This record gives structure tokens, sequence and C-alpha cells, in this order.
């Protein structure tokens, strides 16, 4: 492989990556993450989550199949480290892949803080979560690719103009906004 080990150095990331903003990020693409979701990789990858890092009302208004919607870093941290997702053979890997609307800002954060608190509870260089990726381009790229793996098939990005209030009323939520 010509590129870096995964996080805690024990072996190569096993999806091909394409470029993103974040260039100390793994991008992967929509036809990649297809590859997962029909289990192309299922002889290595025992399990993977697909963390849509969009409001609830995006997330409702069409997400990519089996993704689970936590916007909320303290949710993210409580869903994948307060008992971590391993895999069930110690051959097998597990993979997070994050997402966002654009993945331009809410995915490739979410990634950087799991990361993280992954360090921060590990003796170093172990870590629960070796191997994450984003979704390059994420739900607006995805969906118009590969609409019957998402559900509903639609697409309410953020700014949605009839979904202002609910945009407001979810950064009220929020720990930190500058
Ligand atoms: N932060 C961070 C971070 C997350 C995934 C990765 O492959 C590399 C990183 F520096």
């Amino acid at each position: 492989d010509h590129r870096e080990l995964i996080g805690d150095y024990s072996k190569a990331f096993l999806l091909q990556t394409v470029d993103g903003k974040h260039q100390d990020l793994k991008y992967i693409s929509p036809e990649t993450m297809v590859a997962l979701l029909t289990g192309k990789f299922s002889n290595i990858v025992d399990k993977f989550v697909i963390v849509d890092c969009r409001y609830p009302y995006e997330y409702e208004g069409g997400h990519i199949k089996t993704a689970v919607n936590l916007p909320l870093e303290r949710d993210a941290e409580s869903f994948l480290l307060k008992s971590p997702i391993a895999p069930c053979s110690l051959d097998k890997r597990v993979i997070l892949i994050f997402h966002s609307e654009f993945s331009s800002e809410r995915g490739p954060r979410m990634c950087r803080f799991i990361r993280e608190r992954d360090r921060a509870v590990n003796d170093y260089p172990s870590l629960y979560y070796p191997e994450m990726y984003i979704l390059k381009g994420g739900y607006k790229e995805f969906f118009p690719q590969h609409p019957n793996f998402c559900e509903p098939q639609d697409y309410r990005p953020m700014n949605h103009e009839a979904f202002k209030d609910e945009l407001k009323t979810f950064r009220l939520k929020t720990r930190s906004w500058a």
C-alpha cells in the first residue's frame, strides 16, 4: 500500500481513497460507500458505522440506509465510546464513516473529535476506531448517485427554507459556538 498505516499502526487502510480538502483525513467516494453497503469487503470488515453528522431534520428528510444520526459530539462520544463497537473476530475490522451534507465542516469536525477522544481513553497508540473515513461530497453527492441506498429517497438541505426554526432549535443544544 502507498499510504501510511491506520491510527493504531496495525495495518494499511482497506479502502481506496480520493482527495478531500482536509488533507490529513481519508476520503472515500460514493462508489466505495456502496461497496461497503453491498458487502464487497464482508470477509474483512465485520462492522462499519455510517455516522450522519447532520441535524435531525436533515437525517429525517433522507439518509443513507443503516446510518446513525449523531450530530452532537456528546452523543457521538456516548454512542461510539461508552461501550465501543468491536469486531466479532480479532482478524476482522471495524470502520467508521463520517459524513454531513457536503462533508465540508460537520463530518470532518466529528471525525477529528472522535479521534481526539479515542486517543484520550487509550494507551498510545491503541485505538477503538483506528480506521475512519469521510464520505466525499456528503449526502448531497451520494443521494443523486445512489438513491436506492437512501431512505426516504429524498434530500433535505440544512438551509431548507421550511426548516429555519428547526436549525435554530438544534443549534441551541450545541456545547459551543463562535
Ligand atoms: N483527528 C484526526 C484524524 C482522524 C482520522 C485519521 O485517519 C487521521 C487523523 F489525524
